[PDB]
């Protein structure tokens, strides 16, 4: 822990700069909206990412 | 130090995100380019804002 919670404080970075790269804004389910379907590294949607 | 190295971090960020506010871009000594004459809390150009 002597350095952990700097990844935690990053980790709120991530959200506030870049969650709406991952929002669930289209009504249809396709076509996404920021024209991009890949999921940024630092967003974690899986704990795989916590790595 | 217990958290004290996260502000580090963030000193980091204030440089790379805001450090071309401070820079001596006018070759005639007055007039800022950047038409503001502020200096950013993030940065530290004096000891005092350290604090
Ligand atoms: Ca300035």
């Amino acid at each position: 822990l002597v350095e952990d919670h700097l990844a935690v404080q990053s980790l709120i970075r991530a959200y506030q700069i870049r969650g709406h790269h991952v929002a669930q804004l289209d009504p249809l389910g396709i076509l996404d909206a920021d024209l991009d379907s890949s999921v940024p590294a630092d967003i974690i949607s899986s704990t795989d990412k916590l790595g």
